[PDB]
């Protein structure tokens, strides 16, 4: 096959020997059945965005994108079933008329259902559990059992474990979500000092419905986004002194214009996030020159108070147009009622590390909530149904497609992730997102991670049997899973 796949940032890329489209379950079916019975790969892959690669074999791999069908709403209990293969817009945009949503989005909405629920996936909301949660039940083709349907009233202990599976224990075929009705969400940002959010945080993450912090290293400023529930006809507030694209602008095309190259014909058409990368690509990896560009982004947020009222599939997505290395981990932060400080205390130690080790870190450091899940393999998982767990994601741009720019980058990344492994996870009981987890090469690093693994999941031991039960040849699990879990 001539199908090259590769990931939204451009870090990971695969050309599959092999590449299966089945249009129909029976396609699938037979597809399944051939590949076991020959011992030939077939990973799963949706939409291949993941940022570490997670669907990618160069053997063999099945899409399910053209079996992308809204089989059924249940009007009653507000769920949808859907082929695997839908992208998450194509089901928002199929539910619409429906007067449903789903309760969650993260903030892009071009991934496949299966390849959202199989990593575990979540939005923000102390009070809503990550998409895996979320699922009521769904069909798995297995090569070593045929297709097998799961939910809680269907062998539950399988259900939780194949819904957040990693593609390694079937191929999802169809996905029945848990939705809420449509609804206009009131969107409030704001700016505030690490001491004003400290002061506010046990009842703002309480009392708003979806709470997100934009933190912004090298600076006092925290950038607050909450999101509620919009009353049946209330319009935006409005914010006193009112900032033009251009004014809001100003302080990054200051800064532009101090760099070796306030605007240009060429500097004007770039949006904030093209301005971003136009500033980091100067000298990306300078601390010193990162903390000015993190200042003048203050600045463009001190600028950007206000309101907005909108869908919520419209209001809760945002801006990652730019290719970039993430990591995110998920930790606890106790329960709706035992609240915990571990959130702030957690970025209060990442921004001293930073600042000791001259991370060149640019913004933002994104911060959300999430309710518990009970899916074992969930970075999330506890048995608490009131648990809240923080996600911390940190961020590098790749702001040029230049080769030699680009691994300096890849390098500065890997030891910045690398301190906040070794400082940070361990302590505060910290996951890695599994749509961004990177396999270490040293074997040292390799046999730690492991560990790490085994400590943060109890469960592993009965994927890895389940893995052997449905998956005895290995069809669908590619190097990384089986350097993750041997
Ligand atoms: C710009 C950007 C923003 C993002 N924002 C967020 C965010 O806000 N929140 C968040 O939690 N994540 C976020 N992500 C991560 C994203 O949700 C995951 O990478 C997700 O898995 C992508 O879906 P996909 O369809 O591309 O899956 P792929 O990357 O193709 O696959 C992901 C996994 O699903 C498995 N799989 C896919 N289809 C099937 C199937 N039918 N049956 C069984 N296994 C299957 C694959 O084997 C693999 O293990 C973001 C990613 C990007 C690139």
């Amino acid at each position: 096959d001539e199908h090259t796949i590769t990931n939204w940032s451009g870090t990971h890329a695969v050309r599959p020997k092999r590449f299966f489209q089945p249009e129909s379950v029976e396609e699938l079916e037979k597809i399944v059945k051939e590949a076991h019975e020959k011992g030939q790969k077939i990973r799963p892959v949706g939409s291949g965005l993941s940022p570490n690669g997670l669907a990618f074999s160069e053997d063999g791999m099945v899409s399910l994108a053209l079996m992308d069908k809204v089989l059924h709403v249940d009007k009653e209990k507000k769920q949808v079933t859907v082929q695997a293969g839908a992208r998450v817009q194509q089901v928002v945009d199929a539910l619409r008329p429906h007067g449903l949503t789903l309760q969650n989005f993260g903030s892009i909405s071009e991934q496949q259902i299966g390849g959202f629920i199989q990593v575990g996936a979540h939005g923000t909301g102390a009070r809503i559990p990550p998409v895996d949660e979320q699922v009521v039940s769904m069909k798995l083709v297995t090569p070593a059992k045929g297709t097998i349907e799961l939910s809680e009233e269907k062998d539950p202990e399988l259900f939780r474990l194949a819904r957040c599976g990693l593609g390694a224990l079937g191929v999802v075929t169809e996905v029945t979500l848990q939705c809420v009705p449509r609804h206009k969400l009131l969107e409030h940002t704001f700016v505030a000092t690490m001491k004003e959010v400290k002061k506010n945080h046990e009842k703002l993450l309480r009392e708003n419905k979806h709470v997100r912090y934009m933190w912004i290293p090298y600076t006092d400023t925290v950038v607050v986004v909450t999101c509620n529930p919009l009353p049946e006809g209330k319009k935006a507030p409005k914010v006193k002194p009112q900032y033009s694209e251009d004014e809001k602008l100003q302080p990054l095309r200051n800064l532009l214009r101090e760099a070796a190259p306030e605007t240009s014909p060429e500097v004007s058409g770039l949006s904030f996030t093209e301005l971003r990368d136009a500033l980091l690509a100067v000298d990306p990896l300078d601390t010193e020159w990162v903390k000015r560009v993190n200042q003048a982004e203050a600045e463009f947020w001190k600028r950007s108070e206000g309101y907005r009222v909108g869908w919520s599939d419209e209001i809760l997505g945002f801006d990652c147009g730019g290719q970039q290395w993430v990591s995110e981990v998920a930790f606890p932060a106790g329960t709706l009622e035992k609240p915990s400080a571990a959130d702030l205390e957690y970025m209060e130690e990442l921004m001293r590390l930073i600042n000791k080790e001259g991370i060149p870190a640019p913004a933002p450091i994104e911060q959300r909530w999430t309710a518990g899940s009970s899916s074992p393999m969930s970075p999330a998982y506890s048995p608490s149904p009131d648990s809240v767990f923080s996600w911390v994601g940190i961020i590098m741009y790749l702001p040029t497609e230049d080769e030699e720019q680009r691994k300096a980058i890849t390098e500065a990344f890997r030891q910045y992730r690398k301190l906040c492994e070794t400082r940070l996870w361990d302590k505060y009981g910290a996951a890695e997102h599994w749509a961004k987890i990177e396999v270490p090469e040293d074997p040292e690093e390799l046999e730690a991670l492991r560990e790490r693994l085994r400590k943060r999941y109890p469960g592993v031991d009965k994927f890895n049997k389940a893995r052997r039960e449905l998956d005895p040849k290995n069809i669908l699990s590619n190097d990384m899973i089986d350097s993750l879990f041997p």
